[PDB]
DNA sequence: GAATCATAAC
């Protein structure tokens, strides 16, 4: 509600933090990345929330998507890593920001069940699905009951086995390399 | 003992 909530804004203004910059968006590395590659794609024109998304933003949304992919190719093309581009249903930090994150989930910043389910349940809306939603309906359909998904038991995104803890989940992920 | 959770953060 003060200063920390503005961090994203601050870091997007910071030239050192800008991995990519153009007339519409700026892309920065996630300060507490939940994987080996984790970038945030932010529009210069602030947008409050996914509930306030219209057709006007469609050309911007596609652009953010495209830009994410560029960064993924430009800085992680050599990696044989699978990526995902999408948004959190409920952001914590102010503004809407696109997540581009590698599916290894090998990062010490991933510490609790909230993180894992925020990237591995319907709480994480894919960018393509969002874009199609604004194209088809002119608005994003966000199913109710998102905060309950954050409490769901740990399930691996590759093998699909249920796991009991963040430490055992990390060790289980290690073997998928 | 270790992991998770709830909550405050001056
Ligand atoms: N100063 C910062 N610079 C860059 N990324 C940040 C900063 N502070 C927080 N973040 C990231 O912003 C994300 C929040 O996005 P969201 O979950 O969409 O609300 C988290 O993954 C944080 O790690
Ligand atoms: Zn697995």
């Amino acid at each position: 509600m003060g200063h920390w909530s503005q961090g994203l804004k601050i870091s997007m203004q910071d030239p050192k933090m800008q991995v990519y910059k153009d007339e519409q968006v700026v892309v920065i590395k996630d300060k507490y990345p939940k994987a080996r590659y984790h970038w945030l794609v932010l529009p210069w024109t602030s947008i409050s929330s996914l509930k306030a998304v219209a057709r006007e933003h469609l050309e911007l949304l596609k652009h953010m998507h495209t830009v994410g992919e560029k960064v993924i190719v430009d800085f992680a093309g050599s990696s044989k890593l699978r990526f995902r581009l999408g948004y959190h249903a409920i952001p914590s930090m102010s503004h809407v920001h696109l997540h581009g994150i590698s599916q290894d989930f090998d990062s010490p910043c991933l510490k609790n069940k909230k993180h894992w389910n925020s990237f591995n349940t319907e709480y994480f809306l894919e960018s393509q699905a969002v874009i199609e939603m604004v194209q088809e309906a002119g608005r994003v359909t966000v199913r109710d009951g998102m905060p309950e998904l954050l409490k769901l038991p740990l399930r691996c995104h590759e093998c699909q086995q249920l796991l009991p803890s963040i430490p055992q989940l990390k060790e289980h992920l290690r073997k998928h390399w």
